[PDB]
């Protein structure tokens, strides 16, 4: 009496968020491998992480072709796995529909794959803006220490700013690359205003996003950073590396980009934002705030719910 939908994945994460969106009208179940026990009636498969879920994508195609099959793509899929893992790339060719997370994710793809790609922004409930002090600027960057996140840009910005005792930098992220972890420790040793907080639970990170004056996201590539959505929907504006995955989140006209790898430009934007605290002496910080507020409707849960049900309907 209800269509059976399988979500293949290895409350805020996509598999659970999408299961809750779909739970009203479909029989949804998350599963790690598709041909499982309750598979006999499935009409739709929504597969996350093509590389780890390729066997389940290929199992589906052997039974259905691309009928009812969609694959969701992140930055790891777009710029690493589909140019390196031939089974991962072939999952994209098996898919009926491909999903990217912001309106530039499709330009990373060849024309034959682009023509079956649609955009579905992630969503999160909005959070009321926190009160924040005007005697210091507190910046925050979030992401496990891997080279693709470019934490070395933030390390160098902290050093350039060591003469600015009214600017602070907090840094959340597990030290998955121990060399980058040592550099976090060295930066903290040499720059008292820089703090590496290590691996934090999701709820603590979400609250520190809300409490910071700004989020810095410096990555070399992105499929659509979850933490930029969280910041935008919490009243915390962003300083972002000017890469397609960030522009898709924040907009071609956004005033808060810096050239990727350019630690001097990041530091200078930090000094400018400090100068926005109070009639503010520098208008940039307020401008970033107003622009992010205009981006926030893109991440409303109701928009993603509606887009997901449209996808499932298209696939039935």
């Amino acid at each position: 009496s209800r269509p059976s939908v399988a979500i293949v994945s290895p409350n805020w994460q996509t598999a659970r968020r999408w299961q809750e969106f779909l739970d009203g009208t479909c029989n949804v179940r998350m599963t790690q491998r598709w041909p499982d026990d309750g598979s006999q009636d499935d009409v739709v498969m929504l597969a996350l992480h093509a590389r780890r879920s390729a066997d389940s994508i290929e199992a589906w195609a052997s039974v259905h072709g691309d009928r009812g099959l969609a694959v969701v793509l992140t930055g790891t899929d777009l710029y690493q796995d589909i140019v390196v893992d031939p089974r991962a790339r072939h999952s994209l060719e098996l898919a009926g529909q491909l999903v990217v997370l912001q309106d530039l994710g499709a330009e990373a793809l060849p024309p034959a794959l682009r023509g079956k790609t649609r955009v579905i922004y992630q969503s999160t409930p909005s959070q009321a803006a926190a009160s924040k002090p005007d005697t210091v600027l507190q910046a925050l960057m979030v992401g496990h220490l891997r080279e693709v996140k470019s934490p070395q840009t933030l390390f160098q910005a902290a050093r350039l700013l060591a003469g600015h005792d009214d600017i602070r930098i907090d840094h959340i992220g597990e030290a998955l690359d121990p060399v980058l972890g040592e550099q976090a420790l060295a930066t903290q040793r040499d720059c008292p205003n820089y703090r590496w907080l290590g691996a934090l639970p999701h709820d603590g990170t979400r609250e520190r996003i809300r409490c910071a004056h700004l989020l810095v996201h410096a990555s070399a590539m992105e499929g659509g950073a979850h933490v930029i959505m969280e910041a935008v929907c919490s009243g915390t504006p962003v300083l972002a590396s000017r890469i397609p995955g960030n522009v898709g989140m924040l907009g071609a006209d956004y005033a808060g980009y810096f050239t990727h790898g350019d630690a001097a430009a990041l530091a200078a934007l930090l000094v400018r934002c400090r100068q926005g605290q109070a009639v503010p002496a520098d208008p940039l910080l307020a401008r970033l705030g107003a622009q992010c507020a205009l981006r926030a409707p893109l991440f409303a849960p109701e928009a993603e719910r509606a887009a997901l049900l449209r996808l499932v309907a298209d696939l039935m």
